[PDB]
């Protein structure tokens, strides 16, 4: 029905709108005041523009793809888009794990913060990411290794209009293990002891002078990535273990769940004074 076709574009449009204008700001500020070139900034940096090749790429050709239902594109050009979706979603989830580590590593050693984080030490870490990212995403699909061997996805590969995703059992396995699971345990392990230690600053502070703010932060933090992806990446697995007990259509709207958090990235960590006046003196 017309209706359908154009109030879900409505939505599909908002969305990119909302996560190109939120992911431009904060480079924006980043770039131009030097208020704010912290060696902390660079991780945020790197985060923002993973977003922005996700709000740029991943989202519009694939709500035209879904509204239109045939991929009228070459049957080479959508491979690259799969490739870009696999890279910006690792890069932006190890991005988080990278930022976590770095908050850990400040707060239980105070005295050798400044002298084992460092502006050369912050570029390595970027680019390993990143590198780890890019060989998980463009060499194992565009060599064609994660191809499945079942009748309909080969009578599926070998049309150009066909674009659905069709992958082996170790991919959907390994792919899956290097992506979320072990930055998820490394976040937990990480924002436990954060956790404690403010427990015991507290405690240590009343007793001389004689916490919401703890558990309302960390909640924030950590309930927007364990609700936005895990839904996913438990029926990413799911579906190859076990027959075909996971429908198609599921698969899909779990999968653009995941696409929104890029969205909230600037609202959960851009919220400090310092960012909120340099997004005051840029607008207005
Ligand atoms: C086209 N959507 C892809 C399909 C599979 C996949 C995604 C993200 C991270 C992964 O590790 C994956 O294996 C999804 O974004």
């Amino acid at each position: 029905d017309e209706v359908w076709v154009v109030g879900m574009g409505i939505v599909m449009s908002l969305i990119v709108l909302a996560i190109v204008f939120g992911n431009v700001l904060v480079i924006t500020a980043i770039a131009k005041f030097e208020r704010l070139q912290t060696v902390t900034n660079y991780f945020i940096t790197s985060l923002a523009c993973a977003d922005l090749v996700m709000g740029l790429a991943v989202v519009p050709f694939g709500a035209a793809h879904i509204l239109t239902k045939t991929w009228t594109f070459g049957n080479f050009w959508c491979e690259f888009w799969t490739s870009i979706d696999v890279l910006c979603v690792t890069a932006s989830i190890e991005t988080l794990c990278v930022i976590a580590v770095d908050r850990y590593f400040a707060i239980t050693s105070p005295f050798k913060y400044q002298s084992l984080l460092t502006k050369n030490k912050a570029r390595v870490i970027i680019l390993m990411v990143w590198i780890v990212s890019g060989l998980t995403s463009f060499l194992p699909i565009q060599m064609h290794w994660y191809r499945a061997t079942h009748q309909e996805a080969i009578n599926c590969y070998a049309e150009e209009t066909c674009c659905d995703f069709f992958t082996n059992q170790a991919y959907a396995i390994a792919s899956s293990i290097v992506s979320f699971y072990v930055p998820l345990v490394i976040m937990v392990f990480v924002y436990s002891r954060v956790f404690q230690e403010a427990k015991r600053q507290l405690q240590k502070i009343d007793k001389s002078e004689g916490e919401h703010k703890a558990l309302k932060t960390l909640g924030i933090i950590m309930g927007t990535f364990t609700l936005c992806w895990l839904p996913f990446f438990i029926v990413n697995i799911v579906h190859v273990i076990q027959d075909n007990l996971i429908r198609k259509e599921v698969y899909i709207l779990l999968n653009w769940i995941g696409y929104v958090n890029s969205g909230f990235n600037p609202l959960i960590y851009c919220r400090s004074p310092d960012f909120r006046i340099a997004f005051q003196e840029l607008l207005c």
